[PDB]
């Protein structure tokens, strides 16, 4: 069955995929900003909404993956095996996980509409050469402008 | 962070521990069940209830194990490591994705509050000891089991 | 082309691929059974319903199937190439051919929400496993109690 | 059971025979003018026509028989008799196929009636002698 | 990136594709022809007709070409790859310019229905076998 | 024939040929764009507006020329010719081919009475000598302080 991870919200994965790989941060900084924000609502025993659901969900997954990365290193009796594993599962996951999590926190704290504004925005700017472009790169804020 | 992924629903992982770990079919017969009934809405643009949501979250995951398993059939030359970890994976991932495949599944199909009291009525008949059990124990369905129709 | 024969009825071959293979009667039966009951309708010039048509398609070709086994039976000087050919198409054709004339036999009998619902539930117990499967099965019949008393 | 095909639209086996065998196209160029034209009806969920719906269990007989061809052409070791078994199955069931094909494909393109009274028309061509007969056979066309 | 350029219009590659590559006429009598009848409005400052925009963009992408064969016919000095590579421009794009020529020349002089209708019965003509297909191949016109 | 491709747009090849080689993003980076912006818009069957029929036809045209840059590529036995030939195709066809998607784009994107009254903008401050030139362009940009906050 071909699932697509974004359609229900309305972005896409070709939308994601526009945006640079180096751009998403580390899963320690936005567990951190999960823990500090959300984690009352996440633990809350209603649907507050569909994000939830979806943190929730992809919080226990990277859970029981980093259980079976420890699991590995205390079963697995050679170094070269161990270690290929680990490198492929804290690279590929954690660079799949960081973009879902990224998007996930902007919706929630930006609006899903200014935050996929936002992701166009930027992806135009590193496209236009630096001669023909203002000089700032876009960033998301939410102090007021007074 | 501890979060239960049943707790939103109101049922809770001890009230499904009343169920043995081998009574949940195989991975098999629940992708063919979702995929005979609920494929269209899943695919669909709309989030039709959350139970839809955590379905699709569930299958990509198994989906991107199962790419994993299939990298590690191919990369690691020892085959005593590879045959572990695939031993791993499938045993300890498959359980758990059992039986929240059931969970969901039967909450759609017969209702959610439907499946908690099925869970009910399972835990209660298996408490009592072999000597006093009857025979019949609680299944889901919607039929009168001897259902006659007849057509003009 | 890929093509469901189910989808223009809303069922499809997941949903009947639960029925296991004792389930089904013998052709001689279900040929005995619809020309007893449609012979005529069958027959009739008017397109009285599309499982008419499909009943009518594969009758036919069923016979033309039979023609091949009586010709392969004729012409071959050798028994083994026969009786593997004759074993063959008898298994395999005939098995797929039971399984599509139930299929609109009772869906003319029953009626089609009544047979997807009977389907459904057969396909929920059978996954089941049998330590905790109640003795018997689902029943779909025409007759409750087998007491046939004068109607109303 | 006295089941003729053609009888629940209105003609008959022996009102077809008017065509000789040689008439009817080939297998493959039938398909794919199928899949050009109607590839998306006949796998939508809807009986738009009982047209569309013999068309789809004679395609999958099809695909049966084929699929038997291929398991014959494996799992019999004399060669006689694997060839005998093909040319059988593909020339005299192919014929009866060609037959179904041609009129369904005709009768959604043209309309039953287009169809139908070409056929009583192209028979009084064939009877003509041959000295008379004029060298136009008559053929289907939607052109004004 | 699923680009059919027929597909906006109505068409299809695999309809299109029942004409045998034999078929459609040169560039030449092509380019002469658009010349003799749209001159004017191709040139025009409006946008008469989407058909009127895909004709220009086709028209300027074979002029670049042809200016292309010609820098390669001065500044290659080895004969053979020269020659081949005139040869595989000429041959292979210019049959591709050639099929989307006659289907926008024959959509503006016809209409769209004429051509495709006459599309899909030329294609009948061709699938009846040899000794029994007319003589006169359909060939559109505009003479009630 | 001879064509303008601007005219039924109402500008000109003069008026865009202020442009400096230098201005245009690579192909790859306006494939990317237009992708990422329109392409269900441009498998759309619909004359959505006569710029999706000029990037059609120009895309698909690109694609030919790569096509045969493969096949130069491959056939030839002298590095010399095909170095020169794909130099040639990528340096000339590139250009012109980038030109004339970083116009449609634009056009779609800002609105044409936009583009155009930039492009005249553009034209007047480069013709304008070094020493008395300002020492930034006039930029069109559709964020105009790259610091984004909650709309309204």
């Amino acid at each position: 069955m071909d699932i697509d991870p974004y359609k229900e919200f309305g972005a896409t994965v070709e939308l994601l995929s526009f945006l640079p790989s180096d751009f998403f941060p580390s899963v320690r900084d936005l567990l951190d900003t999960a823990s500090a924000l959300y984690r009352e609502a996440l633990e809350s025993p209603e649907h507050c909404s569909p994000h939830h659901t979806a943190l929730r969900q992809a919080i226990l997954c990277w859970g029981e993956l980093m259980t079976l990365a420890t699991w590995v290193g205390v079963n697995l009796e050679d170094p070269a095996s161990r270690d290929l594993v680990v490198s492929y599962v804290n690279t590929n996951m954690g660079l799949k996980f960081r973009q879902l999590l990224w998007f996930h926190i902007s919706c929630l704290t930006f609006g899903r509409e200014t935050v996929i504004e936002y992701l166009v925005s930027f992806g135009v700017w590193i496209r236009t050469p630096p001669a023909y472009r203002p000089p700032n790169a876009p960033i998301l804020s939410t102090l007021p402008e007074t």
